[PDB]
């Protein structure tokens, strides 16, 4: 009935995104979901893992200690990834690899790196939206450089979570209604309107058939905004 | 048009459910997905991890070396848990919370363990469905210790996969089949009807939503022939 | 004076072993020796590690984590395998490699894997004498892949443990019994009747000279039964 | 003779200092030494390690894989934490302990974290020079908590580098000259005008006294202007 | 026929035993055998395990990298101990433990460390042997602390080795030997005479029971000079 | 005003260095510096890390858990390197590599391992003077062996320790005086006069200049008398 930012049940928190964030990588974007702020950067590296086939991308995420109200213990002295953000690691490069056409890539490898720097909710999801930016601004790179075998973006990607907040499904959580939420969604789909990644979960009620499509339009709906954002950031 | 198995799209491979299958645990059970050959037991631990609020259930995955057509290296000697593992591992977890009224559980903990001995195809759907039968004969074993408060069982949980094999969707898909197919669901569900637990991917066509559902509704029809292969086994 | 299984101090369990018990590796074996229950499977590998001299057999080794009567820690979670694991490892690769005759072999690797789904006592023994069934099997894949370079089986080899329970020399340790001796013997033979691994271990009074003769022949004794069974296995 | 940057031999790189820079840290501030940006925050956890005697602070070191021109392997991921990340980090903690009355404290622990966005030489002197507005931050949170045992703050703390580039001492090293230079120091001071930390490693012609001497002059007076900015920044 | 370094086969190498050979532990032990030498040290701590029984005693080995002919990695930065350290240490563990009456130690834990500083053959054997006079004076050291529950020395305990070299039994393998057999022996024993240990491994023929007799006998034979050593050096 | 050894202000400790200390290593010293004894090994191996410019040498350090007072974790069991080891490890590896001309010394790789056997302060400075004399022993060997591409050897390198203990700076810290001072110097020098590694860190009262460089010169007056033990030890 009421989200704690008073935003409207249909309504995308505010969201910027910054092309070129840092100096180094091919591409660079700082991505903002609301609170939620990420580094996304892309870094094109000559040769492939173990193939002969293409090239290839694979991703990577981390957290800033304190990106979190309580701060969550640093991975690389714990020496060891949890299962959070092995999960949204590969949700993240499954998903940038849809939107690539592996073979016109070259002989190179990509390597996405998704950082948070302040999390409020949907982090994955606005992970997955700034790298696709990131993307595109490597791939023009690795094509000034003629390391390229055609224009290998296949289509643009984006991402967007919903939950039922009281008893109302809502678009795009922040930690509030997240940590609420006893059962929500986390889409990736493509311009043309299809869907690469579905994932809901219920931790209470389970989820009807009418639930979860009314939670798949929503976040449809969402995420046309969500394309426009990246048009308009990659437009200078 | 024609699965390997040349089983029908609409069918569950040959499924069989042995309780007490291992002697030591509260509960045991050898689930058979076809090929697929799950043992899952489940351990009552005394106490609580960092609680004070009912009881707790947490799970486990692991695959013997050669339970797949391919060795694949023991996670003991290779000092850590694939992506893949940690996945299932908390799906299972999840699944089984579902199921219960922690509450009425007392201030006990339940170990999952579900080890693959031959794999092929949807370990994590047989894990979960068999998983679900041990947890009923292990409460049965702490009811007579009169360690519950109540019967803690909710609702019966059970799950498989779906695909788009040679462009249409098959339920409950073996190793071929989920290689080959570049879209799959793997579905999570309860007696009642509602989903727990939906997750979909596409690697190649993104899967558009009349697809989904189309996926979903052929998930939610094979699961009914799951639940009652558990109440049988149940009924000795 | 009185075995807990009411079994005569020199009788073996009863001892069971299923060939091709799962279908993936070149040779799998389910090998029971009472309550303890093992599979033991051997994946034939192209290739060989830092060698140009024959070829190569390396064993792992793996516990169910409710195999036990208590829950053991699953090794993959730990993030570390212990001592005795390692322990019963190499042991079982001493065993095997002793069994062939590794030029003949080939230039291929052969790696065992022993994990035990129900223990009660021996499984290192039941291991060892399960694992060279499943050798058996396997070599014989690689004959008719025109793989080998003559017949490396050496001799076939069998295992079997000896305790002092009660005072009394008893065969074939099970749980209860292994947990009260403080002296016991593991011993690994060939046909011929030589010893290839003997290992006696004293917690409390040192066991002199003669015990360890008594102790050894009978050791010996059962483990004629054990090479008759491995015969009759494999002789379909 | 001159600087890649055209600064002068005894220039400080633009330097900024973001405080409130992330709304979760009681202290979090975005320092920039040049193009070397490192987001510094403090954490406020109740209770002390293993005390009894004053509070605690302790600090960790991190590295967005692409805020260097390299990508640096991420150490979450490679599952240990290098030697140049400890001994950053141990030159945090201690710097940072040194301008505290850890008595005064009260039986807090303080948990700092300098993640790099964007390296360009001088990342730890940076970081150093940053926490430090982080901790005052924090420190007025406590008070106003009434956490606190009087004021703490013993005195300010900044850092900076110096390196022989062409064979003359230059202030506050980017990347460039960094990795040329095979002598450098770097330096930890209060406001009084001590030494807390020097640190200066000759890889080719080692440095005389003098030479050493005129480093530490120059860093002095750099080291002036950084308490300056800090103030400044935290008059908001 | 003819040992490396002339000795007799049923001949020692010189053995020296030194004891107070580094000032911090209770007990600390230079040993000897031929060029193989460890330092075997013995810290008592108060406390004890999970227990409540009785005391304990528990044992580590270690290797410097260059004491072995070729230097052997260090464990320490390849984080994680071979299964050769670990069954040594396990052994070392038991034969001390095996020495004492751990009631009459009091609720107080001995940890033993057995260092080679350079090898050359039957480490193992030296190190418990040289550990157990440490051991003696370790448990002087904390009855003069009134913290012994009686004397919990059971009885003396001496290692050694034996192999079939050239076809013949020797006693006490060097290096070159060591690498040569493919059979051989490590016992264990106390004082009275009895085995608390005996391990022997064929890597080639296997050995047959007159073997084993023989090479048992053997080692028991040496041992009796082991002893005297022991005691000779303990009378200072 | 007074040591608790009683030393002068000035005065060194008793320092020993004995050469060929252990049978393996090109080079092998145990260097004592006082009750600080530690065994410093060179070992050539063939070949070079990832080059092509020149040859390598690369350092390690270890402690016997009971080399200190209270015994400290082996690492090789708490399965990491603390940051001390690290630290004090890349300081060694550094210091010789300054005092070889790499080109001169082939594709050859020194391997440097410095293994506490006691300690009682200066360690790291112990082992680097000690490791410098192994390292002329080695390469002797390589020059016999005809490996080398001139003589390598561009100077010798000593290092020592400097604290200000009751207020004065003392020369070469023992444990006691270590554990007190909160103000200390490590330095790394040649026979030149050069320094190649100064690192001094304040705990309490800031250092100031004066301060620094009284330690300095101390530091520099005792280092001649280690150059001195250093030309001694190798005339045999």
């Amino acid at each position: 009935m009421n989200r704690p930012s008073g935003r409207a049940a249909d309504q995308l928190r505010p969201i910027r995104i910054t092309r070129h964030y840092t100096k180094h990588a091919e591409g660079s974007v700082l991505v903002e979901f609301g609170d939620t702020k990420v580094i996304c950067t892309v870094s094109a590296e000559s040769g492939v893992p173990r193939f002969l086939k293409q090239g290839w991308l694979t991703a990577e995420y981390g957290m800033l200690p304190r990106s979190t109200g309580e701060r969550n213990q640093r991975e690389a002295s714990r020496g060891k990834q949890g299962g959070r953000t092995l999960e949204i690691q590969r949700l993240i490069g499954r998903s940038l690899r849809a939107a690539l056409d592996l073979s016109k890539l070259g002989e190179n490898t990509l390597y996405i790196d998704c950082d948070v720097i302040q999390a409020d909710g949907g982090t994955r999801t606005a992970s997955i939206t700034g790298a696709t930016v990131a993307l595109i601004d490597a791939l023009a790179v690795l094509k000034k450089r003629g390391a390229l075998k055609g224009n290998p973006l296949k289509q643009m990607v984006a991402a967007v979570s919903v939950g039922i907040y009281q008893g109302v499904p809502v678009l795009d959580l922040d930690y509030l209604e997240d940590s609420a939420a006893e059962t929500d969604l986390n889409v990736v789909m493509t311009d043309a309107g299809g869907f690469i990644e579905v994932q809901g979960t219920a931790e209470g009620a389970p989820f009807r058939p009418a639930e979860l499509n009314a939670m798949l339009e929503l976040a449809q709906q969402g995420m046309q905004e969500l394309f426009e954002l990246q048009r308009a950031a990659l437009a200078e």
